[PDB]
C-alpha cells in the first residue's frame, strides 16, 4: 500500500506562491488610488 | 477461519495522513487570502 | 443427525467485530475532513 | 455492536479551539484598522 | 419461524445517539464561526 | 429525538456583551473627538 | 402496511423551535449594531 | 394430495412487520440529519 | 390465473401522502430562516 | 398531490410586518438627528 | 403500452403556481426594505 | 399434437397492466419530489 | 408565467409621497433661519 | 425465426416523448425562479 | 428530440419589463432627493 | 405595505418651535447693542 | 413630484417686514442726533 | 431596453424653479438692508 | 411561526433616548459660543 | 456492429443553442440593473 | 459559440446619453445659486 | 460624452448684467450724498 | 421625541445681562469725556 | 485518446473580449459621472 | 481451437470513438455556461 | 442590551467647561483694548 | 488584455477646459464688485 | 497474466494538461474583471 | 466557547490616548493664532 | 491433492499496485483543479 | 503541474498604468480650482 | 508608482503671477484716492 | 488527528504588523495637510 | 508566506513628497495676498 | 498593536513654530502703520 500525496505538499505551495504575487502586485494598485488621494484632498484645502 | 483486517487498521491511518497534509497545506493558503485582505482594506480606508 | 452451525456463530461475529474496526477507523477520517471544513470556514469569513 | 464516536467529541473540540484562534487573532486585526480611524479622522477634523 | 429483529431497534437508536453528538457539536463550531461574525462587523463599523 | 441549542442561548449572548464593550468603548473616543472641536471653535472664534 | 411519519411531524417541529431562537437571538445582536451606530452617527454629526 | 402454504401467509406477514420496524426506525435518523441541517443553515445564515 | 395489485395502489398512496407532510413541514422551515432573513437585512440596513 | 404553501403567505406576511417596524422606529431616530442639527445650526447662526 | 405523464403536467404547474406566490410575497418585502431606505436618506440629507 | 400457449398471451399482458400500474403510480410520488424542491429552491432563494 | 410588480408601483409611490413631506417641512426650518438672519443683520447694520 | 423488437421502437419513443414534457415543462418553473431573481436584485439595488 | 426554451425568451422579457418600472420609478424618488438638496441649499445660502 | 412619517410632521414642528425660540431671544440681544450705540453715539456727539 | 416653496413667499415677506420695523425706528433715533446736533451748534455759534 | 429619464428634465427644471423664487426673492430683503442704510448715511452726515 | 422583534421596539428606543442626551447637552456647549459672542462683540464695540 | 451517436451530435448542439438564448437574454437584464446604476448614482451625485 | 454583446454596446451608451441630461440640468441648478450669489454680494457691499 | 456649459456663458453674463445696475444706481445715492455735503459746507461757511 | 431649548432661554438672557453692564458701564466712560469737554470749553472760552 | 480543448482556447478569449469591451465602455460613464462633478465643484466654489 | 476476439479490438475502439464525440460536444457546452458567467460578473461588477 | 452614554454626559461637561474658560480669559483681552481706547479718546480730546 | 482609458485622457480634458469658463467668466464678476468698490469709496471720501 | 494501466499514465497526463489550459486562460478572464475594477474605482474616487 | 475582546478594550484605549495627543497639541496651535489676533487689533486700534 | 493459489497473491498484487498509480495519478489532476482555485479566488478577492 | 499567472504580472500593472493617468489627469483639474480660487480671493479683498 | 505633481508647481506659479497683477493694478486705484485725498484737503485749509 | 493552526498565529501578525505600517505612514501625510492648514490660516488672517 | 509591504512605505512617502510642494506652493499665493494688504491698509491710511 | 503619533507631536511643533514667525512678522508690519500714523497726526495737527 502506499499514496504519494508529495506532489500536493509541492503543487499547494505554487498555489500560495502565486497568490502572494496576485496579493502584493494588487496593493501596488491600492497605494496610487491611496496617494493619489492624499495629494487630492492637499489641493482641494488651499 | 480469520480474516487479517489489519492492513487496513494501517492503511486507513496513512489516509488520515494524508488529508492532515492536504487539511494543513490547504489553509496556509487561505491565510495568505485573509491577510492580503486586512492590508487591502487598510490601504484603502485611509 | 446433526450439522453444527455452531462455527457460523462465531466466524460472523468476528465479521461484525471487523466492520466496526472498518466502520470506526473510517469516521476517523471523516472528522479531519470535518474539522478541517469549520477552520477553512471561519478563515475565509475574515 | 457499537460505534466509538468518541474520536469525534475530541477532534471537533479542536475544531472550536482552532476558530476562537482564528476567531481572536482576526479581530486583533480589526482593531488596528479601528483605532487608525480614530486618528485619522481626529487629524484631519483640526 | 421467526427473526429477532430486535437487535435492530436498539442498534440503530445508538445511530441517532451519535448523529445527535454529532448533530450538537457540530453546531457548537457555528456558533464561534457567527459570534465571531457580529463582533468581526461590530468593529469595522464605528 | 433532540438537538440542544441551549449552548447558542449562551454563546450568542456573549456576541451582544461584547459588541457592548465595542459599542461603547468606541463612543468614548467620539467624544474625544466632539468635546475637542467645541474647543477648537472656541478659541477660533474670539 | 404503514409507515409512522408522526416521528417526522414532532421531530421538524422542534427544527423550527431551535430556528426561531436562533433567529431571534441572531437579531437580538443586530440592535446592538443599529443603535450603537445611531449614537456613534449622533456624536460625530454636533 | 394438498400443500399447506399457510405456514407462508404467516411467515411472509413478519416478513413485512419487521421491515416496518425497519423502514420506520431507519427514518428516524433521517430527521436527525434533516433538522441538524436547518439549524446548521440558521446559523450560517446570520 | 391473477395477481392482486391492488395492495399497491393503496400503500403507494400513503407514501405520497407522507411526502406531502414531510414535503410540506419541511418548507415551513424555510420561512423562519426567509423571514428571519427579511428583517435581519431591514436592521443592518437603517 | 398538493402543497400547502398557505403558511407562507402568513408567515412572510409577519416579515413585512416586523419591518415596518424597524422601518419606522429606525426613522423615529433619524428626526432627532435632523431637528437637533437645525438648532445646532441656528445656535451657531447668531 | 403507455405511461401517463399527466399528473405530472399539472403536478409541476401548481409548483410554478406556488413559486409565483413566493416569488411575489417575497419582493412585497423588498419594497419595504426600498422605500424605508429613501427616506432614511431623504431625512439625514436635509 | 399441439400447445396452448394462448393462457400466456393473455397472462403476460396483465403483467403489463400490473408494471403500467406501478409504473405510473410510482412516477406521482416522483412529482411530489420533484415540485416540493422546487419550491424549497424558490424560498432559499430569496 | 407571471410577476406582479404592481405592489411596487405603489408601495414606491408612498416613498415619494413621504419625502415631500420631509423635503417640505424640512425646507419650513431653512426659512426661520434665513429671515432671522436677515434681520440679525439688519439691527447689527444700524 | 424472428423476434419483433418494433414496439420498442415505439415504445421508447413514448418515453423521450414524455421526457420532453418533463423536460420542459420543468424549465418553466427555472425561468420563474430566474426572473424573480433579477427583480429581487433590482429591488435592493436602488 | 427538442426543447421549447421559448417559453424562456418571453417569460425573460417580463423580468426586463419589470426592472425599467422598478428602475424608473426608484430614479422618480431620486430626484426629490436632488431637487430638494438644491432648494436647501439655496436658501442657506441668502 | 406603509410608512408612518407622521412623528416627522410633529418632530420638525418642534425643531422650528425651537429655532423661533433660539430666533426671537437671540434678537433681543441685539438690540441691547443697538441701543446701546445709538446713546453711546449721542454722548460723543455734544 | 413638486416642492411647495410657498411657506418661502409668505415667511421671506415678513422678514422684509420687520426689517421695514427695524429701518424705520432705527432712523427715528438718527435725526434725534441730527436736529440736537443743529440746536447745540446753533447756541454755541452766537 | 429604455430608462425615461424625463421625468428629470422636468423635476429639475421645477427646482430652478423654486431657486429663482427664493432668489428673488432673497434679494428684496437686501436692499431694504441696502436703502435703509444710504438713509442711515443721509441723516448722520449733516 | 414567529420572531419577536419586541426587543427592537425597546432597544431603538434607547437609541433615541441617548440621542436626545447627546442631542441636548451637545447644545448646551453652542450656547456658551453663542453668549460669549454677544459680549464679545458688546465689548469691542464701545 | 455500430452504434450511431450521430443523433447525440445534433441533440446536443442545440442543447448549446438553447444556452446562447439563456445566456444571451440573461445579459439583457444586467443591463438593466447596470444603466440604472449608473443613472442612480449621477442624481445623488449633484 | 458565441454572446452578443451587442445589446450592451447600445444600452450602455444610453446610460452616458441620460448622464448628460442629468450632469447637464443639474449644472443649470447651480448656476442660479451662483449669479444669485454674486447679486447678493454686490447689494451687501454698497 | 459632453457636457454643455454654454448655458453657464449666458447665466453669468446677466450676473455682471445685474450688478452693473446695482453698481450704478447705488452710486447714483452716493452723489446724492456727496453734493448735499459740499452746499451744507458751503453754508456753514460764510 | 423633544429637544430642551430651556437651558437656551436661560443662558442667553445672561448674555443680555451682561451686555446690559457693559452697555451701561460702558456709557459711564462716555460721561467723562463728555463734561471734561464742556469744562474744557469753557476755560478757553472767556 | 484524445480530448479537443481547443474549442476552449477560442470560446473563453470570446469571454475576455466581451467583459473588455463592458469593461471599457463601463468607463465610459464613470468620467460623465467625474467631470461632471469637477464643474459642479468649481460652480459652487465661486 | 481458437476464438476471434478480433470483432472485439475493433468493436471496442467505436466504444471509445463516440465517447470522445460525446465527451467532447459535451465540453462545448460547458465553456458557453463558462463564459457567459464571466459576463454575467463582469456587468454586475460596474 | 444597553448603551452607556454616561462618559458623555460628563466628557460633554468638561467641554463647556473648558468653553467658560476660553470664554472668559478671551474677554480679559478685549476690555484691555476697550479702556485703552478711551483714555486714547481722552488724550487727543482735551 | 487592454483597457482603453484613452477616452478618460480626452474627457477629463473637456473638464478642464469648462472649469476655466466657468473660472474666468466668474472672476469677471468680482471685477465689476471690485471697481465698484473703488468708485463707491472716491464718492464718500470727498 | 498483467494488464497495461500504461495508457492510463499517458491519457490522465493529457487530463492535466488541458486543465492547465482551462486553469490557465480562466485566470485569464478574472484580470480583466480585476483591473477593470481598480480603474472603475480610481474614477470614482476622485 | 468564548472571545477575549480583552485586546479591544485596551487597543481602543491607546486610540483615545493618542487623539488627546492630537486634540490638545492642536489647541496649542488655535491660541497662537488668537492672541497673535488680539494684538494684531491692539496695533491697528491706536 | 493441493490448489496452487499462489498465481493469486502474485497476480491481485498487481491489481493493488495498478489502482496506486491510477489512485495517484487520479489525485495529480484534483491539485490543479484545487490551486487554481485559490488563485481564481484571490483575483476576486482584490 | 503549473500555473502561468504571468499574464497578471502584466496586465495588473496596466492597471496601475492607467490609474496614474486618471491619478494625474485628476489633479490636473484641481488646480485650475485651487488657483481660480486664489485669484476670486484676490479680488475680492482689494 | 509615481504621480506627476509637475503641472502643479507651474499652475500655481501662474496663480501667484496673476495675483501680483491684481495686487498691483489694485494699488494703482488706491493713489489716486490718496492724491486726490492731500489736495482735496490742501484747498480746504487756505 | 490534529490541525496545526500555528501558521496562522504567525501569518495573521504580519498582517497586523503591516497594518500599523499603512497605519502610521499614513498618518504622516495627514499631518502636513494638517500643520499645512494651520499655516495657510495664520496668514490669511493677518 | 509574506506580504511585502514595501512598496507602501516608499510610494507613501512620495505622497508626502509632493504635499509639501503643494503645502509650500499654496502659502506662496498667501503671502502676496498678505502684503499687498498691508499696502492696501497703509495707502487708505494715510 | 501601537500607532506612533509622535511624529505628529512633532510635526505639530513645526506647525507652532512657523505660526510664530507668520505671527511675529506680521505685526512687525502693523507697528510700521502705527508709527506712521502718530506722526502723520503730529504733522496735520500744528
Amino acid at each position: 500500500g502506499v499514496i504519494d500525496t508529495s506532489a500536493v505538499e509541492s503543487a499547494i505551495t505554487d498555489g500560495q506562491g502565486d497568490m502572494k504575487a496576485i496579493g502584493g502586485y494588487i496593493v501596488g494598485a491600492l497605494v496610487i488610488l491611496a496617494v493619489a488621494g492624499l495629494i487630492y484632498s492637499m489641493l482641494r484645502k488651499a
